[PDB]
């Protein structure tokens, strides 16, 4: 033990020598870890100490114990430092801090028995996650940063990149799971890093599973990033079988706390090595120690009690080979090389911010007082502890020291990268990590432009993308085709009426519209008969008026023949009318016209042969007119006056109509809708009209000292009765898919024209070369 | 300290005097808690060491020490323990185990200071729940039961009682809230124990706040059963508030670790205490421990480093009032009072127990060996915990000592109650409660028969139950009257059709079958008509067969008459066959009959008039009666022949027919649903052979040199016609709900029967009285 003496006195526990397998402690004195800490607190305490401003008129000492590397023997140091609690007696001295358990083990239990009296300690390379609770190491501080500080890092590194998609490698300890599951829990806070795998390997790998590990890992390929967490021989071992299996160019290592920037886990794996985001422990070099541990003599330092020991494994000496008691003076390079320990930045630290904790303390309990006080003669370890979590100051290299409510330092971290330059090897820093992701993606290098490694390639408009469940991360695109729009990004919902879905990039374009116009295949029938129809009506109109006086007139026509020459007209009038296109007012006087043409016609027959039988068993021509122009045609007049066949124009715009499946083509029609029961009505009436006159005719089939006109009346009916006959199950023949505007259009006009050529071409159209 | 010598020296703690707050423990020296168990530990120890099959050759020793009550001060003497793991120097003892820490406080961190260094220790007087998890406390043990083992046993009286809902008072401490905390637990896993409310009272009640938390009770009045925790004056200050506050007869306390078998709680509060389910824990006496303690002197026991004290406060001398060296040899009686304290019996049984684990130990290692051994000249922890908590034996007063893995010992609690009886005052055991639950259910006594604390009282069938969320102990009945059947006890669903819901307990009854049958208040009059109809035609056909030569017949009747009689009988042949009820056959004949009647009748007639016109204008017998009998007869008969109006019998059963809401009351019918289509073509057929006839006596009104029935043809076919114009809107009357079979079938029969009566009465009913 070290037992310097002072005023306010903090002990320490440091790792010299080691494990002793013996039941005593195996001479080691490993001497970088544990040599370089001993000086290098009692450098801190000496320059602490030498300060006019620091701690003012008071002093520190410190007991230094020394704990081999185990913990049940670090327990009687820990039990020695309190014994001023419990024949020339020494009066013991009273400890205030302890800087120590360096190893992570010795760290828990000696925490546990320090926090049971109170005393708090200050550790400087103990990064275990576990020692981050108050709740069994309440008294607990450290200046290294925990390993569950990394993770996070790695997850920044992991989001800036772009990667959504990653396996998760886990050696067996204490190191890997932890790192592993500090990841994991810091994945489902924010998401996006969806984990794939998570794989776990032996401490001491059976032969051959290696192979299996790493063909486990090619089970999604999609998933090329790899965060490991293992140990040097693991990653070797790893990148050699990657390399034998003739699988490289498909992983993006991601390094951790233990690749750092060695070149020894990749000696021949330089080749399978490219691609690197090891996260390393910023750190630094204290030059003050190196002149205070360089200056050291075996005369000049009495204080350390293992300081011979050192002087002889460091020379080979044995006093008492070579039995060479001065050899190396200055010991910096006359025998071996010298190399500064890493963690010697933070010894001192702890010793200051102890130091700054008792300064801060003096300044407020009593001040204006110089030297101890009445009110600091007892340290409280709650007071110190409040003061200890307090402290931001600028130490050793320039980092500031701060803890969180734990009693957790922050961590700073710089990050590597390694890739092939010219047949070399080389870890340029890519940027670094304090409390935040500072990165150098401008000076990074994936020997492929920038990799990703992302589940699902972005999806396209035109198939819907599915967020499968789990995971946020996976969606899964399904193609949608058929009568439906896109109402947003990935939802396809019904496409409204009158708007096709089109083959662009995303619509729904309007349904082309048809309808029968003027020119087409199944439209020169009708209008070449009707012109020809009317041809023949205005030669026969010429013929009956060229000549009127002539008797063979006179057996007709005084007011019978203009009546039915209107009505022949209005027929055709009818077959020109009904294929026109029915924009405005073609459908409107429709119903109108079709009545009122055939009325005239059939109306002037019957009561011709009505008056030919009268008379044959009132016959005055305007008498005549009167119950002709009246009979049944004033009752359709009222019906046009009242309107009940001809409603106001229903347009009905076909935007279904034959409601088209697959809708890659579709029609549309511009028809005027009236029913068909308003033919069917309007047929009727003729028909009704039609009964008498063909009765009254077949009644009379004989009749003596009659001119030749009687017999033709009834043989225009009975073609008349047999044209419509047939006609009939013609319109019955509608309501089929195939044609709704050709099949009943042509019927109709043909059948109105054909009516109209026998009522005329076979009446009174002949006898008349005569004449 | 008592340092007693022995081969294996196992150490205690006791609670001897008491929290000084000056800074140095103030002298109490309580005397029940300190000196009653050094004392048993010592019997305990002197008697293990004076038999011959316990430890054999080896001896034991006992090095105590004092906590003053506290834990900071407990902390130096657990040091001390641990003495042989760190100049006339002592070789120290090394401790076995250690018995102490009666105080829960004192027992966590001594169990914290144990653990760090492998010492099982057995705590007696330690029953706070929280130390029973083997992560920081894994090397502790106790004899006493944990405070966890009790709640249990209340949920089991809860739950063997029947109530189902209770409230839980807790006070404001360690104990009321883990206990509260354990049941609340315990009552999510098997339910059943819903609790209503959860109060909480203050360590230091505000004045005025009792009245509120009773209030707070009083939310929910099916909540009579309160379970407490709480400590005596909170006990009786709720007892008191409640007795003010006139709301007795309205709770059932149960009481818990802190009530016991006190009158202390209720001095006035007899009245409004009837009712106690109070839990303590199983207790006993030692006779050999009396034995021991009321034997001593003050030169008999050296051993004790407190018994001058002892001597000093038990009987008021202060050596050096009255200054009396002697006094009381004998302490049993001659001053003061001897009182055993209670928890006496759980430090000799920590002591047997740690010696049965040594014993045990001694079998195993090495034996056939009398002594020490090689293997057991160092004990070690992990072992000895193993084989403490492998102990089975039987110690003080017969109980059985064993651990479970943690290492609490199972409980063993006492069921007391308290209850008027003869105006007195009486704590009768009702049970105990020893690894399940022993109850006294005969000798309860609730001064009600069997109280109870359920939340919803038993439902009825016929309202239907359902099961609130969050909790399923509140099921709130609804009332689903309507067509509706209870397929189980909750759910009552659609009840089929054919089967209404009924008024008694449950049932869906059939639906009453209604039809118009032969007596009924419409149908006396078509029967009527029907029975005078028959009744003038047989007077009829009397007087036509009396009279056939005569020649006043020879104007008709050579081959019409009897087919036209046969009609009019075929009509009231109808007028009977309509109204009877259609079951099997009924409504078979009914389309058949209907036509062939009036087929006969109207056919003859029409036949007639044909015949009388040509030959106005072939009238041979034989071929007359030929062209009558199958001029439109023939057609119906192929008709019936083919089964066209008559299709195979319906018998629609009308079990909807009119859905009567509100089923309270229905309707069902019997009819033979024959369409009635079938009735609209058979009075088509008929009106078809009507209207030849009509028009042809229309058209010959005035005939010469006829004989005088020519005209009461024309007569018949005009009433006929007006009496069929007539009856169509009422055939068109139907589809109302209020009679489909009481309006159209009178309308069809009188429409039938006076058709008859007119065609008969007007035709040739008259003109016969002549004859």
């Amino acid at each position: 033990s070290i037992r310097v003496d002072g005023d306010i006195i903090l002990g320490g526990l440091f790792p010299v020598h080691a494990k002793g397998e013996r039941g005593v402690p195996c001479g080691e004195l490993k001497k970088e870890k544990g040599i370089h800490r001993l000086e290098a607190m009692l450098y801190a305490i000496d320059q602490i100490n030498k300060d006019p401003d620091l701690l003012s008129n008071i002093t520190l000492g410190v007991r230094i114990l020394d704990t081999c590397s185990r913990d049940t023997y670090a327990l009687e140091q820990s039990l020695t430092f309190v014994q001023a609690l419990i024949p020339i007696f020494t009066k013991p001295d009273k400890i205030s801090g302890v800087i120590g358990a360096a190893a992570s083990s010795v760290s828990i239990m000696v925490a546990n028995i320090l926090r049971l009296f109170k005393i708090p300690q200050i550790s400087y390379a103990s990064t275990a996650p576990e020692l981050s609770d108050n709740t069994r190491y309440d008294f607990f501080s450290r200046v290294v940063p925990p390993d569950s500080y990394q993770a996070q890092a790695m997850v920044d590194i992991v989001t800036a990149l772009g990667w959504n998609y990653v396996s998760t490698l886990a050696s067996e300890g204490n190191y890997g799971e932890s790192g592993v599951e500090a990841f994991t829990q810091i994945s489902r806070e924010i998401g996006g890093v969806c984990i794939a795998q998570s794989q776990k390997i032996p401490r001491e790998p059976r032969p051959g599973e290696f192979e299996k590990i790493i063909k486990r890992l090619l089970e999604t390929p999609n998933a090329r990033a790899v965060i490991m967490f293992a140990n040097e021989d693991d990653i070797r071992r790893i990148l050699e079988a990657a390399k034998k299996l003739n699988q490289s160019g498909h992983f993006l290592w991601i390094g951790s706390d233990s690749w750092g920037s060695k070149i020894a886990p990749v000696y021949q794996q330089e080749e399978i090595a490219e691609g690197a985001v090891t996260i390393l422990p910023k750190r630094a070099s204290i030059d003050g120690f190196d002149r205070y541990f360089r200056s050291r003599t075996l005369a000049n330092n009495r204080r350390n009690v293992w300081f011979a020991e050192f002087w002889e494994e460091n020379f080979g000496c044995k006093l008492g080979s070579h039995i060479k008691k001065c050899t190396g003076l200055e010991r910096i390079a006359r025998d071996s090389s010298y190399e500064q320990e890493g963690k010697v930045q933070f010894v001192i630290d702890a010793v200051y911010s102890m130091a700054y904790a008792l300064h801060n303390m003096h300044k407020d309990l009593c001040p204006g007082y110089i030297g101890l006080c009445p009110r600091m003669s007892t340290i409280d370890g709650k007071e110190l502890l409040g003061y200890i979590r307090a402290v931001n100051f600028n130490g050793s290299a320039g980092t500031p020291v701060t803890f969180n409510e734990n009693g957790d330092a922050p961590g700073r971290y710089d990050i590597f990268q390694y890739q092939i330059t010219n047949k070399s090897t080389e870890y340029k820093v890519i940027g670094h990590w304090t409390n935040q992701l500072h990165l150098k993606v401008e000076d990074m290098q994936w020997a492929h432009t920038h990799p990703a490694s992302v589940c699902s390639l972005p999806c396209k408009p035109g198939e819907r993308k599915k967020t499968v469940k789990g995971v946020p991360c996976c969606w899964h695109c399904e193609r949608c085709e058929g009568y439906n729009y896109q109402v947003d990004e990935l939802s396809c919902e019904l496409c409204p009426l009158d708007q096709r879905p089109n083959m662009n990039r995303t619509g729904c374009q309007l349904i082309p519209i048809i309808k029968l116009e003027w020119h087409s295949p199944w439209a020169v029938v009708p209008v070449f008969v009707a012109i020809l129809g009317i041809i023949a009506t205005t030669f026969v109109i010429v013929t009956f008026v060229r000549y009127n006086d002539t008797p063979i007139v006179r057996a007709s026509g005084r007011e019978l023949s203009y009546v039915l020459l209107t009505g022949i007209f209005l027929c055709y009038s009818i077959t020109f009318l009904m294929i026109a296109a029915p924009d405005t007012i073609i459908c409107s006087f429709r119903r109108v016209f079709l009545g009122l043409g055939m009325c005239f016609s059939y109306a002037a027959l019957l009561t011709k042969t009505n008056r030919i039988h009268r008379i044959f068993e009132k016959f005055i021509s305007p008498a005549s007119q009167l119950v002709i122009t009246f009979s049944l045609i004033s009752v359709q007049l009222l019906g046009v006056f009242v309107w009940f066949v001809v409603d106001p124009p229903h347009i009905i715009i076909d935007y279904g109509e034959q409601r088209t499946l697959d809708p890659e083509k579709a029609r549309g029609v511009l028809k005027c809708d009236i029913s068909d029961l308003s033919l069917i009505c309007s047929l009727g009436y003729s028909i009704l009209l039609m009964v008498t006159c063909t009765v009254y005719a077949i009644k009379t089939r004989g009749v003596p000292e009659t001119f030749n006109e009687a017999k033709p009346i009834g043989f225009t009916m009975y073609t008349t009765c047999i044209i419509w006959l047939a006609f009939i199950p013609i319109f019955f023949g509608t309501a089929q898919s195939a044609e709704k505007m050709y099949i009943q259009t042509t019927t109709l006009t043909v059948s109105m024209s054909l009516s109209a050529s026998v009522s005329l071409g076979m009446l009174y159209m002949p006898k008349v070369y005569i004449i």
